[PDB]
């Protein structure tokens, strides 16, 4: 259950003081769309920090898959986000407000969660051409003690990742600067 990880989180996460901790969060979420680029199905990825210190996460890929799960009851986009035995639910745990949009089979969906806690299962909210998974958190006041993301550390290692995964493509955004770079190795 997630109550422990809220107990003991840098036990899960890693140092909540230091800002690892912190960013590790994004690439927590991050390395999802890479496991779906690596099975062959996603080619792009956006990463935005926004002005309150939250976060987006973006890809291109199937979206999660949301029909029924019986074992829970629930959508299983639900049960990967609130249920795990790091992975994406150590995120959700850790954060104040998470909302997950999924774009799959021409329909849009979105689930709302507060520290990790479902606000409604996941409901349909409107039709599109488009599909991927998209994810925004903000992490919790009470887990992690200096809230601010650092531009230089999200480029480091979103340079890495695109120089490892050939043929991904992966933007960065800052709107508290304005910065934006997109990292796709080519050369
Ligand atoms: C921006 C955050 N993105 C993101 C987070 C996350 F957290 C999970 C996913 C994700 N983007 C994804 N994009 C696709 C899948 C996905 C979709 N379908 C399958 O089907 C599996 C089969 C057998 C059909 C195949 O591989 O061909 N597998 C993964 C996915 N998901 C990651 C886990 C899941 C799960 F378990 F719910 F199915 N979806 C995620």
């Amino acid at each position: 259950g997630l109550d422990a990880v809220r107990k003991r989180p840098g036990m899960y996460i890693g140092d909540t003081d230091d800002g690892t901790g912190l960013h590790h969060m994004v690439f927590e979420v991050v390395d999802n769309s890479i496991d779906e680029a690596l099975a062959g199905y996603c080619s792009e990825i956006s990463i935005t920090i926004h002005t309150d210190e939250s976060i987006t996460v973006r890809d291109n890929g199937r979206g999660i898959p949301v029909d029924i799960h019986k074992e829970e009851g629930v959508s299983a986009a639900e049960v990967i986000m609130t249920v795990l035995h790091v992975g994406v639910s150590v995120v959700n745990a850790l954060s104040h407000e998470l909302r997950l949009t999924i774009r799959r089979h021409n329909k849009v969906w979105e689930q709302v969660y507060h520290h990790g806690v479902p606000q409604f299962p996941l409901r349909e909210v409107g039709e599109t051409d488009g599909s991927g998974t998209e994810v925004h958190f903000k992490p919790s006041p009470e887990t992690f003690s200096n809230i601010h993301f650092s531009w230089d550390i999200l480029a480091k290692r979103i340079r890495e990742l695109s120089f490892l995964n050939s043929g991904v493509g992966i933007l960065l955004r800052d709107e508290r600067t304005g910065k934006e770079e997109l990292f796709k190795y080519e050369g």
